[PDB]
Order: structure tokens, then sequence, then C-alpha cells
């Protein structure tokens, strides 16, 4: 009868989206239904396994494993931008140090080269009053001489 | 007869399926198909649901969701490293002004000791010099009072 | 019969089932089980496959497709990482480099300090031990004018 093929297809049909969901193993029966709605037992080789998308595992589990791979892909980022995050956060520490502790060079560089200049007038003046009272000795003793 | 019992295992496969692929809740009609082609009308409990891959979701509803958690993690991952490289800029500029202002530093504090080792040099000459003087006076002296 | 209209909506839902797995085109045919188990026979039109929740691409394409999206995400997002990580790396040199130039300047400031220190502490005692020779010759030339 007609309602024999149909139901046969039928059969075969679901059997075989049952395994796209379920997945497939090499020796599991698998039917193959020919444009002229001819069924066709066959024994599924290693080659039907190995060269399908999902290699026999079906979708439920590809779905499964690529939840758990999408879930693992970002605690794994997660971490690494967190660790990232963390040397910025002792660079910018370290770099603040830097400068604070450059900021203090500065000011004593400041004290430093203040003192000089006080220091470089001061012996300028003891310089000049110095060759004052030397002149002055000269003069007394050249006039003492001449008599 | 024995295509009956062939279109009501097709049918059951097909409805069991499609509620793999569209879902299925609490109390929704499931059919159990005994290895002995054996049809069982149930009504899946809130066990079956709750203990079940997808929670009754279905691998259409499955899927879409999981898009929509690959999406979210690239846009929240994208913006995290977008905001770790503005740090890392703004880092970047502000050790590149530590370093130009530790240079002039450097170039003022060699001003400094070249001008304070110039002092030193004259100083030590004016010592000289005044030394010179004095001695050659004390001697005008010490020669004037041996008469 | 009865047995006819069970295989032709199996057939149906078993047709249907596999277009989700494997999708469908604009043009291509689609069932429609009526919930009175009636088959209506169609075309899929451009909004039928527009308006679908994978756009007639079916279950397999669309998981497998996803899979290429979290693949290429990771390795976008690693490579991302570790470019920070390079800038991050480059930054901790230079900031101690910096610093270690930093502690030579601090050196040499602390060494012209204590030069300028003893260079002012040497003008003083020449100051000094000159004030008083000169006061000893003023001395010895008021006493000997005072006759
Ligand atoms: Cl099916």
């Amino acid at each position: 009868d007609d309602v024999k093929k149909i139901a046969t297809v039928a059969l075969a049909a679901a059997y075989n989206n049952g395994q796209e969901i379920n997945g497939f193993k090499a020796g599991e029966t698998i039917y193959d239904i020919d444009e002229d709605g001819t069924i066709t037992k066959k024994d599924a080789t290693a080659a039907d396994v190995e060269a399908d998308d999902f290699k026999g595992l079906g979708l439920k589990k590809v779905v499964t494993n690529l939840t758990k791979t999408v879930n693992e892909n970002k605690q794994n980022v997660d971490a690494k931008v967190k660790a990232a995050e963390s040397e910025i956060e002792k660079l910018t520490t370290k770099l603040a140090d830097t400068d604070a502790a450059l900021a203090d060079t500065d000011a004593a560089l400041d004290a430093t080269t203040n003192a000089l200049n006080k220091l470089g007038e001061n012996i300028t003046t003891f310089a000049e009053e110095t060759k004052t009272n030397i002149v002055k000795i000269d003069e007394k003793l050249e006039a003492a001489s001449k008599h």
C-alpha cells in the first residue's frame, strides 16, 4: 500500500532526525531515504562518523559543550584582564612614588643652588673688603717708605 | 496491522524530536517509545523539566540565548580591554613626562656642579694671592723692625 | 483510514523537523500541520525565511557558525591581552630604568651638596684667619704711628 510507504519513510525520517539531535557511533544503524522514497538500511562506518559536522556527537552534546566553552572562555579572559589591571594598578602607584621623589629632588636641588649663589655673593664681598684692606696697608707702607 | 504500529511510532518519534527542538513544559504530553515499539503517553513532571540538559527550553531557544551570550561576552571584554589600553596610554604619557623632567633636573644639576667647581677654583686663587700679599706685608714689617 | 492520517501527519512532522535541523530557502516546500491534523502544502516566502530565528539556516549551520564565532572571539581577545601585557612589560622596564636614573641623580646631588658644605666651611676658616692677619698688621701699624 501507499500508506505502508508513507509510514516507512516517516519512521526512517524521524529516526534520522533523532540521530542528528542525539548523535550516532560507528556500527550504529543509519537509514538513507533516496529521492524515490527508497529506504536503505546501512551500518554507519568510521568515515560517516569522522566526516560529519559534529562527528556523530549530535546537536544536544555539541550545544552542551559549546555552552561549557563560552563559559570557560569568559572565566579565562576575565582572570587575564583582572591580572592586567592589577599590573596597571601597581605601575600607577610606582609612577606616583617616582614623581613624588622627583619633586623632592627638585626641592633639594633648589636649596643647594640658592646656598651656592648665596655663598658666591658672600665670597665676592669678602674678596672686595680684603682687597681694599691690603691696598690701604700697601699705601701706608708706600708712604712711610718715601721720607 | 504492522503499518498501524509503524505509523504510531513515527508520529510519536516525530513529536518527541519536535519537543527536543522547540521545548516542553510541566504538564505537556510526552511519549516514551519502549525498545519493543511500545508508546507510553505521559505528562512531563517538574522532575523531567528540571532534569533535562536545557530544562525544557529546546535547541532553538538555547542556541538563540547562547548566541546572545557569545555576543554580549565579546562587547563586555572589548570594553574592558579598551579601558586597560586607555590606562596604558595615560601611563605612557606620564612616564614620558617624568623622563623629560628627570632629564631637565640632570641638566640643572650639571650646571650647579659646574658653578660650584668654578667657584672652588676662583676661591683657591683668591686665597693664594691673599696669602702672598699678607706674607709680603709681614716681610716689609719684619725687615723695617730690624734696625 | 485513521492510519492514513497518522502516517501523513508523521511524514509532514518529520519533514518540518528536518528543515529545522538542516534549514530551508525561499520557494522550498513547507507543511503546516493544523491543530486538527490538517496538512497544508505551501511554498516558503521571503517573509518566512527573513522572519525565522536562524533565517532558514537550520540548527546545524547556526551551531557550526557559532562554534567559529566562539573560537575567533577567543583568538581575537587573546591577541589583544597579549598586546596589552607587552605594553605593561615595556612600561615596567622603563619605570625601573627611571627609578635607577633617579637614584643616581640623588647620589650626584648628595655629593654636590657635601662639596658645597665643605667649601663653605673652608672659606669661613680662610676668611677668619685673613681677618686676624689684617687686624694684627693694622695693630703693628697703629702702634708704629704712635711715637
Ligand atoms: Cl522527526
